[PDB]
């Protein structure tokens, strides 16, 4: 039986969004925590009208066919995939899973009858990265600089930011936040960190050691 | 079942850190309220992620490490650690404290399935201990 | 009136597509005119900088949602 | 039988080594060169003391010193070593590697007699990493910036060798050049990689849409 | 003579490309030889506004038609 | 037998198409006029040299090759085209449409003899829409 | 049995590119030499990597992956390939052509082992063609 | 003369170094004299910027070579 | 009293160390609180230079001997 | 029965440091003199609490410790220390070599009683070994 998300949690997260944006960590969180349940397509259809602008709408249907376009070729690549089933009579298409299949149009009723956890939780994860891809569009490193007046907490807080909020691959943004906290970070901390006995491979080693031994003024 | 915190007490617990710092007693306060009830490895991760900053949930991210590490060293120092069990198929390893253990990584609902009252309770108070760290640190 | 939408000399292009999208989907046009006509008022409409970044696309752009990412890649950052 | 190295072959590399550094991918390629057959400690040892400084041979000395304790732990953690054998007898101690055995000191002939093949090859891939190490110590990308005379190809050829000979993981070269060629690349050729309307992903393809769309001047 | 046209200070551009396809299709040259005569000889007259905007194509311009259309595109309107 | 159109009339097109333009309504029914009787490429291609000027010929090349891509590209989405045959041997190729194919090229009365009036009208079509398409383009 | 080349004769041919440039013919005189017997695709990645700076390399490896690709579509337009054999189980694959199928990476031993002779003359000739563009290209 | 041996003030560390050692072991000393008498040259010769960044190691420097590579990290980029 | 000592601009640091250790070992603290009293006085008082040599201590110093040690190991010769 | 040194001869060395210095040699010939008979470590511990100022007081008892420390790894890797027994019963812990065991705290009489014989050499050579470090180090 299928059972509709309160409009209240809706509201909140969609004023949520439009105070704190798309990119925020606290947003993130918040969707994630309206996305702990496998949603019906109906459901998240609905959820991104409504919290999300027409433009973040449509790139976000965009986004969203491309990643569940992935999953049918990983899951034609694997009979075993917790959508699928053994036979080929359950092979799962892309009308069953954007909710366009036969029985499901427009009616959530039948869609939750026919359609598979698996396909749920494919379809939510599908979903979530769909937005997190959408988040990252709608919204430079290397031209970050530690002004002259400017304290190093601040400073590291926006370099994080601007390193983590970029098209890097997720395995190399710690070389490349450490090797900006050596080269930026105007050269009193230069040396500070030049002249560090031990070896600091870490961007919170590197800023505790800072915060350590920083001159105080 | 995996229930999420409220994200209004979240956005209050962040504007206060914002406005009283790290290291008031209210935020202390706060904090060991929204520590209240045993979380797990994402909701700990998760709510760090929004309420510190960047420079502070790095700093936090390697003190969490550095408790969970003595936990685990105190956890093979005695095999009747509340997170362990009595044979050595239950020893508790990083990544399932971390959450980084298999059928763990990004999902909570499997999280809370496999993990150990001992377990989340060991996690939720070397979280606290890491806070409490990072603020005397940040400041 | 959509076809008075033009994108002003210093709004972003996401307000522009935004206001010229609602304006489009909220009025007297069948629903299957709105796609065609929106990708010509983007190509028409919206000061010839982006017009030319429009114009000099390799690939063929079919689609609204296509559009607005290309646009948000390869626009001017200022 | 042990057979010395040419000196004449010693010496064109020892002039390279003075000329054109201990860096330079030339250096490193005829290294490997001289590096081609296995080597024995007597043989490696010589051939750092010709070519490299005294300093330099210092820093070696000690970083060979360390790859081989690296070696011997590994050996023995696995009894399967091409230089290690079966029984407990044939394990091999640094005194082997090192060349300060019994029979081996000062004695080449004797040292090719003992030495197994895997010791060779362990002992001279050692050495090879341990002369990288020393050279890239010996002698920064994010500060690498377009002057206002300079053409693209020399800025291109000076970021990729900044970029490849630091510290960067291999597999976060790629997306630093890139994004260093978005942001340096004085703003006119910052434009024109803006203005692309293709997406350029890789380092090569940018640099030949900017060869092809450059402003002759 | 087809070497010596210069596109002049006031001439716009579809004259001057009238005349070169003119001098050069109406010249001694093989029929194989007239395109890229008629392209090289757009990129080297035609005052060095038109020479840069040639220059910077983001796409490569394989044809006279495609040359003399990307420049009235994006010609400065004056 | 190939009948060449008559020169007057051509003077006539192109005094009119220098008075009133490319665009004008008046022009374009002109054109339809001369554009009656299925052309063969010679006729179409010397009446384009003779009416528009250099560039605005180059433009019309160019938009003419691009029609005629377009046909052939539904030519081989149908073998029932009228330009093409049953079997497929009869499959029309571009140097066919453009008069560059064998015992055509230079040649009107070849050209008459080997070419398909269905060939004739398809290229009629595409040089009437890439005129109108180089007509729009020009002012 | 893989040999590798003199790094002497490399040196004296990396000195040659840096004084004579790319494009004199006595620069491609000498690596029409160097290019003579037929080279295992870890030979001509190392030379290139060696005579040819960072940028130029760059160019190099690009040009030479799309004149490979043109290649393998000829192999695949015509069974009768000196890489390819006759049955379906000996069509070669670009990983065999970059030296990045399985048993090569990194070893030029097994590269000469499981390597054709047609596939060392097609990846020479390949080479040898991407470097005339990259070449053409840089002056 | 090892015990002559100065660091320039415009020199270099591994130029330093290199001279030093080549005089060291290059004299009369015996050979098991040599490695304490360079690293002390080192520690006292090596003007005072190089003197201090040895004498606050928090690790114990017992190598020529392990004060050669701890100097190389930590040295003022000038 | 304890709370009131200051390493004077030209005091030594061996001076102000005894100073220090016998006004805080000399007073009304109990036993167990001198230790740390003495650190935390060597860190906050002892001239910003010696503070920031403490400061920027490779090894974490947990002895007021120690840091004693520390000091008069890499302090400034003047 | 414990005997304590004379406040004369200490004062004598006392002022001996004070004149001449820590590392004078006739200053160490002075307190080898003082360091001939095995002293307990109330009579060690208070002799340099006497003749040494505050701060060398506290280098000194960091560097008695680390070499008694050094000297009870030796202890437990030979069984046959002066100081040890041949049973594990009398293996020698830190508390009773620094007079902090049981029976020992603050009482000479007893630390005289439980103590070895070769334990005080061992104690009075570490302490001298101590001094002698520190005297290095202070100037």
């Amino acid at each position: 039986a299928w059972t509709p998300l309160e409009p209240k949690l809706i509201t909140r997260l969609a004023d949520t969004v439009r105070t704190k944006g798309l990119r925020s960590p606290i947003t993130m969180a918040e969707v994630e925590a309206l996305m702990s349940s496998p949603l019906l397509p109906h459901d998240v259809t609905n959820l991104m009208r409504v919290i999300l602008g027409p433009a973040p709408y449509a790139l976000w249907m965009d986004a969203w066919g491309v990643q569940l376009q992935t999953v049918i070729a990983a899951a034609t690549r694997d009979p075993r995939h917790p959508a699928n089933g053994q036979g080929r009579g359950e092979r799962t298409n892309l009308n069953r899973l954007k909710g366009l299949a036969d029985g499901m149009v427009g009616n959530p009723q039948g869609q939750a009858a026919l359609l598979r956890p698996g396909e749920l939780v494919a379809i939510t994860a599908s979903a979530l990265q769909a937005f997190r891809e959408v988040a990252r569009l709608a919204e430079p490193w290397a031209d970050i600089m530690q002004g002259p007046s400017e304290s190093f907490v601040d400073f590291a807080n926006r370099l994080i930011k601007a390193v983590e909020g970029s098209d890097l691959p997720p395995s190399a943004r710690a070389p490349v936040i450490i090797d900006c906290f050596r080269q930026k970070s105007q050269p009193d901390i230069q040396q500070l960190i030049r002249t560090a006995p031990s070896t600091l491979t870490t961007p919170g080693e590197i800023i505790k050691y800072v915060l350590d031994r920083q001159k105080t003024a």
